[PDB]
């Protein structure tokens, strides 16, 4: 098996939110069997300067690592050698929106994750735009299978610096490079992802389980 208890990663993403564009780079280590991941992740605007959001906004865009139990079939993993690609449509409850798409390869024991990002809409003066969320809340998404591809779906918070929620839907399609042997039926993937950030340097931490 390809998958080994220690991996590293690799991070590159071309972005945009609201017509200012940026990079994103940085690297990781996690424990795919753990669902555990932790990484450090630079964020370079083109006009330079601090991000002018909320971290958050691109904070989940790495399903390997999730801790899948011996009775449902792990489809993310089942993708390696040859990889995995996944689409992301988010949905902000004040008319902010977002695009994302992101493919994922392996060499040696380091996988290499590349993206594309486009942000739309977003009120001048939200809470994306006006840096005033901190972390996304836990959460569970539902997972479902259809032609050889998996879908994912769930209702996430933002939490608000003093206090409030702020939601967003996302919609994810994940399909492997190559045709996978054993699919899993519907179940439920529980998140906690977590983020320390100095300006435009952020560490982030996901936590991931599978259930049914």
């Amino acid at each position: 098996s390809v998958i080994k208890p220690e991996m590293k990663m690799r991070y590159y993403m071309d972005g945009s939110v609201n017509g200012h564009e940026f990079t994103i780079e940085g690297e990781g280590t996690g424990r795919p069997y753990e669902g555990h991941q932790e990484m450090t992740l630079r964020v370079t605007m083109a006009k330079g300067g601090p991000m002018p959001f909320a971290f958050d906004l691109v904070s989940h865009v790495h399903r390997p690592f999730t801790k899948y139990p011996e009775e449902i079939p792990d489809y993310f993993k089942q993708a390696f050698p040859e990889g995995l690609s996944w689409e992301r449509s988010l949905e902000f409850e004040d008319g902010g929106s977002a695009s994302v798409s992101a493919h994922i390869s392996l060499r040696g024991n380091t996988f290499y994750h590349k993206s594309k990002f486009t942000g739309v809409n977003f009120p001048a003066d939200g809470p994306i735009m006006q840096n005033q969320s901190v972390d996304w809340e836990p959460s569970t998404e539902k997972i479902t299978a259809s032609d050889g591809v998996l879908k994912g779906d769930v209702t996430m918070y933002l939490k608000l610096e003093g206090g409030g929620n702020h939601k967003c839907q996302f919609k994810t399609t994940y399909k492997a490079a190559k045709k996978i042997l054993k699919m899993p039926g519907s179940h439920y993937i529980s998140h906690r992802l977590v983020r320390k950030t100095e300006g435009n340097i952020t560490e982030l931490v996901e936590d991931a389980v599978a259930h049914s």
